[PDB]
Formats: C-alpha cells, sequence, structure tokens
C-alpha cells in the first residue's frame, strides 16, 4: 500500500540491478567511481516502482577508533551510510524516510555504531531521528602518515549509538578517527 | 549434500544468534579461546548457517575490511575486502563436508561484493584451501595501527590466503610483496 525499502546485500544484486542503482544515485547526486566503489560491500535499501529504481541508500561496514580520557582506545564495528538519494521527480514523499528506516533497521541490528555525513542543511531531521551530531574533531587513520586531521567544512558527522562496548560512555566533543580509504573518506 | 543459508547479522534472530556465537566457541576451543572480540570480529556482514535437528552443526562468516597494498610502482590500494571470520564445524559432523559447503557459501559472497577475499589458515588447513583455489601470501603481513605505523605480525602460525575476484583494472598481485591490513581491536587477522 505504501512505498518501503527492501534490504539486499551487495552480492545477491544481479548486474542489471546493480546497474540501475549506480546510475540512478548518480543521476540523483548529479558522484565519482570512488564515491560509487564506497557503496559496495554492504546492505542496500531500494524502492523499485513502475519498472524503475526510485530511491537507493546503503550501509557498509568500517572501524570508527574513539580514544576517551581513559586512553583506552577503541574501535568501534560501525555502520557507515552511503549513497542516499531519491529520484528527482520522486522527492516530498517521504522516500528518503523510508531508505533511512530500512539502513537504521540494519544498523541497529548488526554493528554498534550509526555514522553518516551531513550538510548543515540536513542537520534537523538526522536529529529527530535520534542521531547525534559530533562536535569534536574529526580524522582519518592514513597509511603513509598516521591520523590526519579530516579539512574544517559546513560537513557534519552524525553517529547513532547502538551497542557500545563495556562502558566507553562516549565524548562527542572528544577527537573521532575512521579508517583510511581512496577517496572521499567520509 | 548439505547447503548453507546466507544471512545478514542484522536478520539474525536472537535464537539462531546465540546458537551460532555457541557453536563457535565450543569448535574453536582447541592459540586461544574464542575472546569477545573474536566474535565482535565475526560479526557486521553475512553469515553462513548449516543447521539439523534444529540445531546449527557448521558456520561461517565473511565481514568487509580493506587490504592495503603497494605495487613497485608507487601505488597505494586500500582493497574492498571480505574477510573470512569464525569458520566452524561441530566436532561430532566432521568429515561430511560441511566446511566445502560453508566456504561454498561464502565464496559466493566474495565474488559478489568484494575486489578480494582474504582469510587466515593453519598450516593443517592450507591444502583445503589451495584447492579451492586461493592463493597463498608469502610476503610478509602486518596491521596499520593507530598509534605505531605498519607494524609486522609475524608471532603468528596462520597463513594469510587471498582470493582475487574484482581487483581493479591496472592490479595484477605479487603475493610476495608486503600487504596490510587495517587496524581493529583484538586479532587483526
Amino acid at each position: 500500500a505504501i512505498h518501503t525499502a527492501r534490504l539486499i546485500h551487495t552480492s545477491d544484486l544481479d548486474q542489471e540491478t546493480r546497474d540501475g542503482a549506480r546510475r540512478m544515485v548518480i543521476e540523483a547526486f548529479r558522484f565519482t567511481d570512488d564515491d560509487w566503489d564506497h557503496a559496495l560491500g554492504g546492505m542496500h535499501a531500494l524502492i523499485s516502482h513502475h519498472g524503475a529504481l526510485i530511491a537507493h541508500g546503503a550501509v557498509v561496514q568500517r572501524r570508527l577508533m574513539y580514544r576517551g580520557p581513559d586512553g583506552r582506545g577503541h574501535a568501534l564495528r560501525c555502520g557507515y551510510v552511503e549513497a542516499v538519494a531519491v529520484r528527482e521527480d520522486r522527492r516530498g514523499d517521504g522516500l528518503g524516510t523510508a531508505v533511512l528506516d530500512a539502513l537504521e533497521q540494519v544498523i541497529r541490528g548488526a554493528y554498534q555504531i550509526g555514522a553518516l555525513s551531513a550538510s548543515d542543511i540536513a542537520r534537523p531531521m538526522y536529529i529527530a531521528r535520534g542521531w547525534l551530531s559530533w562536535e569534536g574533531p574529526t580524522s582519518v587513520l592514513t597509511p603513509t602518515e598516521g591520523i590526519v586531521r579530516t579539512p574544517e567544512d559546513d560537513r557534519s558527522l552524525f553517529v547513532l549509538p547502538v551497542d557500545l562496548p563495556d562502558g566507553l560512555e562516549l565524548d562527542t566533543a572528544r577527537e573521532i578517527t575512521c579508517d583510511w580509504r581512496s577517496g572521499d573518506p567520509w
């Protein structure tokens, strides 16, 4: 009766669906070859209608590194949101929130923390769904060098705490560090 | 002829999940005992399950990480890797090909989703994977740490194996070079 996203792992997509998702996200964002590679390897939220894909999103597995005053140091098992895109003539109908619904399901069931990167324009809705704005600096653990701070911008990082270890507590004003990949680390 | 079912961690119900952690800890109770981190590493991607009489008799998982590799031309590849974890067969059910069935499922997930598969196996296991088409890494293995740099991991009786399935178009692997996994807490391989 009402559009919902169905969850499919990358390895269960056939190439005609796989090619449609890449083509659709590229038209909805404009998104390079790397931005699409960052979206492969985990769970896809797909909404299809009238022969075509109308909305898309992905959650892939990374590590988020966090060290508190303790000095302990944690590598959290992270569900990272990628390639959320609603067909242009299909917006304003809640298809976006139906993709986030299915992605958060994945996060809550398989990961210790959700994370995504969003612009100032989009903070209101993410906050309303329970995500937290990360205020502290962000960085990346590079292979060549070590930890390298991510250049400051109007993009914000958001995290969804779901199943953190023993205590961990979590100070969102402290530093947080993602793992390395080429292209955009976030 | 047993076949494995492929289930994502999130689709795992509490029953099916606690049994899997139970079967794997008992199966790997021969090194070190299955720690909390060993199980955490096995969570997050696709599980291959085989069950019988309602009980779980075989398990494996493949989870996504990055493998860092640098060719002679300077390179710099952070390959999208399906890493194999928690391959366990119930002790009384070994011999009937259950492990085969598990890897059958796990290789489908690899070939369908990642640029390379990787696993760590004991010397006694080597033959089973080589006959399946896996390449043995001869080069030194290492791990990228947040505090130190890239540190070698040789104090291990295990051998690294890789399954190239969708390498970036220029890449041809020299299994003689160094290979570096991404950082995680606990056993990095």
